[PDB]
């Protein structure tokens, strides 16, 4: 069985006047991610891990997130990988992310073509340190493993 | 074989009058890692990467107690439970100082102990950060686990 | 089958007046990366990868960061020691995946010369071996050109 893995980061700053949203979930909140895309930090460092396991480069080089990442499942599943499973982290100082886990999970779930119990996301704050501990910007982090066939 | 990845990150600020406990290893040091539990930054990232690859969450998701080796064990059965065996742990800790790799060891053999793995499934690197940023002027420390899980 | 994960992590400031090798890539830049060997970040974040994924604890466990002997080193030549080891051990690698993170200079378009030096050193057919370019939005140090960051993930298979 050919196994790969894949790993992915992404940050963008929080600013006034943009929406957040985080997994494809907007969440309430003064401030919002700054981006040419939506920003959504989440789903490009899921994106990332994907292409990254596939060894089909990066974001940068094939690119809605969401659009995005069900375009990166399609060319993945194209090179003859399936998907194991998708793990990651955001971290942001605020707001709480805990309500809003579920739904990311959902939109995850349903752009990669997998059930729920294969995708997980985890959120962490940064301990007041930096410029996430600071509110200034959120980063996430994933790591995707796929078999090819 | 169904195999899962699991990814896990923690970072705490460094303040005195706490002792510093990485791993399940007291190391002696002016200062310790703040936080509600005994603030182990680098037992929660593998906690954290052992939920994560199971997909059963995280810590915050679930586990009330201070010692982060009675969590990590709880988070073991949890994991057996769920019907997953582990593969291995991989994980690094980063710290502008005291110099970590005297205190490595002793972090394998406790989380070796607590997962029930050998030590050749468990390995713990250390890092500075070379004086970058937070990290690099001794203001707390970060560690970072991955996982890999089997579903039987 | 007995399979392995392993992950890396390093980084190191940005200095007048050395090179800037980056996964073996020398590239233009007023600047280069400051420490003890070459600190080519990027070979250093997969070399404690692959130690990692097979429990060989890390980088400078193997190639001591004080001893003379890797002053200046060239981080290939760590590479492919880590990587003999790794295989001596009993493990075949079954993939690296990367990503650099600098505000400058561009690394896009310079991921396929890094990757051809890995996958040479790995001795892995390319299509086993990425590496993935990032910016950090201009957020903290590596956001303000002060150091460039690496990070990696491997799986290893036991024989
Ligand atoms: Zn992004
Ligand atoms: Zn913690
Ligand atoms: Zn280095």
């Amino acid at each position: 069985m050919d196994v790969r893995i894949g790993q992915g980061y992404d940050v963008h700053q929080l600013v006034e006047g943009r929406p957040l949203i985080i997994g494809g979930v907007t969440i309430p909140y003064e401030r919002g991610l700054l981006g040419h895309s939506d920003a959504d930090v989440l789903l490009h460092a899921i994106t990332d891990a994907l292409f990254g396991a596939a060894a089909l480069g990066d974001i940068g080089r094939h690119f809605d997130s969401r659009v995005l990442l069900r375009a990166c499942a399609e060319r993945v599943k194209a090179a003859g990988f399936t998907i194991q499973n998708v793990d990651s982290t955001v971290i942001a100082q605020a707001p709480k992310l805990a309500p809003h886990i579920d739904g990311m999970r959902a939109n995850i779930a349903a752009d990669l073509g997998l059930p729920l119990e294969r995708v997980n996301v985890k959120a962490k704050t940064n301990e007041k340190l930096g410029y996430l501990g600071r509110g200034e910007g959120i980063e996430a982090q994933a790591a995707a493993l796929l078999v090819k066939q």
